[PDB]
């Protein structure tokens, strides 16, 4: 593990601004790098995670975090050990996918909703070959780094309030997690996303999440999905673990459904709606997204 990927942060080189939100392991704030000597205030995210393990421990399982290397997935760049755990990370301007689908409910085309599943895959199949669980994936654990590029945060937060409605049945019942549950949490992630951001079992105690997934009810199949999208989510809920689909599998039936986007969901005025042209995403990327990245999946 390079230890060089990682930075440790002294408090006086960075400050805490503005809360952005908060979650079962922490609060995330908008803060500000100053690096010494200089003048400059650069924006990072910070998330002082609640509990405040040994520090050995703790920066061990860090430096995994800050390994990670795909531009679907957000990576751990610094942290700062005190009397409480501090995670600096990149600043996403456009927060967690989640909000995002909620707030342009109205705006979204097929090609964005098939081409973000697809991303999505991608980070996960990432760290399935990296060997690791993420544990906690939902619309919220989605970051938009620009309309056309989301990465995956938050992986492994456990190790260093559980999220039932997104939890495998085995994971539920034994809190067993595995790549596999990992797919369950994705089918969740991608409902999130086809309902524009609809909150999962809604109205429904978590109590009774269990029973009424040991009766065979799921989410029901959102109203701009097909019927051929509807089945892929079902087969990532379904009791025996291994016959769920592998995220390198949907990483390829997705990006299939991205060539041919109005085949597959249907949306209310989605002709109207259009990836960035070359001239718009030339400029989002210089001003917000230098990384390198895979092409996005346009239409036949
Ligand atoms: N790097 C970031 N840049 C901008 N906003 C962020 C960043 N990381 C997190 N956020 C926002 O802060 C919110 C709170 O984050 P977090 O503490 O991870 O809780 P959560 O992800 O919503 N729920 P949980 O699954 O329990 O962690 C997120 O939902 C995002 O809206
Ligand atoms: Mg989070």
């Amino acid at each position: 593990p390079n230890q060089a990927l990682l930075r440790q942060l002294k408090e006086t080189e960075f400050k805490k601004i503005k809360v952005l939100g908060s979650g079962a392991f922490g609060t995330v704030y908008k803060g500000l790098w100053i690096p010494e000597g200089e003048k400059v205030k650069i924006p990072v995210a910070i998330k002082e995670l609640r509990e405040a393990k040994a520090n050995k421990e703790i920066l061990d399982e860090a430096y995994v975090m800050a390994s990670v290397d795909n531009p679907h997935v957000c990576r751990l760049l610094g942290i700062c050990l005190t009397s409480t755990v501090q995670l600096i990370t990149q600043l996403m301007p456009f927060g967690c996918l989640l909000d995002y689908v909620r707030e342009h409910k109205d705006n979204i085309g097929s090609q964005y909703l098939l081409n973000w599943c697809v991303q999505i895959a991608k980070g996960m199949n990432y760290l399935e070959d990296r060997r690791l669980v993420h544990r906690d994936l939902a619309a919220r654990n989605v970051l938009v780094k620009t309309p056309q590029h989301v990465k995956i945060t938050d992986f492994g937060l456990a190790k260093l309030k559980v999220p039932i409605k997104w939890m495998a049945l085995e994971s539920i019942l034994h809190r067993i997690y595995t790549h596999q549950s990992d797919v369950w949490s994705y089918g969740v992630t991608v409902w999130e996303l086809m309902t524009f951001g609809s909150k999962p079992y809604d109205g429904i105690p978590a109590s009774e999440i269990s029973s009424i997934l040991e009766k065979g009810e799921r989410l029901p199949q959102p109203p701009i999905c097909t019927i051929d999208v509807y089945m892929i989510m079902v087969k990532c809920w379904m009791i025996d673990a291994d016959s769920r689909p592998k995220f390198r599998e949907l990483i390829i039936e997705f990006s299939k459904m991205a060539r041919d986007p109005q085949r597959y969901l249907v949306i209310q005025g989605d002709e109207r709606m259009h990836l960035p042209s070359p001239t718009d995403s030339n400029f989002y990327r210089a001003l917000m997204d230098e990384e390198d990245m895979d092409d996005v999946v346009d239409a036949d």
